């Protein structure tokens, strides 16, 4: 098994993205925190699998640096993704990001950390067919980039997975992989697009 995505080298990021870049890491970990706690989970300091204490779970400012960085590089190479199919990055609606108001939760959301997820309302945006075609072949490469970093780091498959060892059920071909796991970079990759839309952001190819 080969994980080998778009070729993001000959590909730089203009000064301009670096805003949206910021703000998608927000958006795509408010909606990371949000399914968690939906399944099982909540806030802890010493992480236990066992007991679903969770020390990410918390507002994008205070999280660590390590994690912190990997949901900032993510971000570029998703941008830098699309600029290496052919598409475009650009500002049209200038009143788009005054008009994003953010999602807000049960109170059973909050925890002891006083962070409650709150991703933006990017239910009223529709998508055309041509962006659907990209949000599904942008998850496919999604999981090369994610699979590529983990192989070097000793990551094959494993029937169990473990956070002291490289193992992880994941890491197999994208026609391999559960349908519910392939949604689920849809999903995530999905609102990737509207978080640029919902910021005036449209997407077109050269
Ligand atoms: N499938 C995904 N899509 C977008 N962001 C993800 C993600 N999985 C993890 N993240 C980001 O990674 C950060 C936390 O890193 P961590 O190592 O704890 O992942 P994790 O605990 O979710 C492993 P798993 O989901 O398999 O149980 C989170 O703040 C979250 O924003
Ligand atoms: O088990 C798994 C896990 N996984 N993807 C996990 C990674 C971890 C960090 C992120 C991430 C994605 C996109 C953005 N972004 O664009 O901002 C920011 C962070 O995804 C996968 O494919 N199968």
């Amino acid at each position: 098994f080969i994980p080998c995505p778009v070729d993001t080298s000959q590909v730089i990021l203009p000064p301009h993205l670096e805003k949206i870049r910021d703000r998608l890491a927000e958006n795509i970990h408010e909606l990371w925190g949000m399914n968690k706690i939906e399944l099982g989970w909540t806030f802890g300091k010493i992480r236990d699998d066992n007991k679903r204490q969770h020390p990410c779970l918390v507002e994008f400012s205070k999280l660590p640096e390590t994690e912190k960085n990997y949901n900032l590089q993510m971000s570029t190479e998703t941008l830098k993704t699309l600029l290496a199919l052919g598409c475009h990055i650009a500002h049209v609606n200038p009143a788009a990001e005054e008009d994003l108001k953010k999602v807000k939760l049960p109170k059973n959301y909050m925890m002891s950390n006083g962070y409650k997820p709150a991703p933006l309302d990017l239910s009223d945006v529709k998508l055309l067919p041509p962006q659907e075609i990209l949000v599904d072949k942008l998850a496919e490469n999604a999981h090369n980039v994610w699979a590529k970093d983990r192989i070097k780091q000793g990551w094959t498959y494993g029937i169990q997975q473990d956070l002291k060892n490289k193992r992880n059920p994941r890491l197999v071909p994208y026609a391999l992989l559960d349908e519910r796991t392939k949604k689920s970079n849809r999903d995530s990759l999905r609102e990737a697009v509207r978080t640029f839309v919902g910021y005036g952001y449209n997407i077109e190819p050269s």
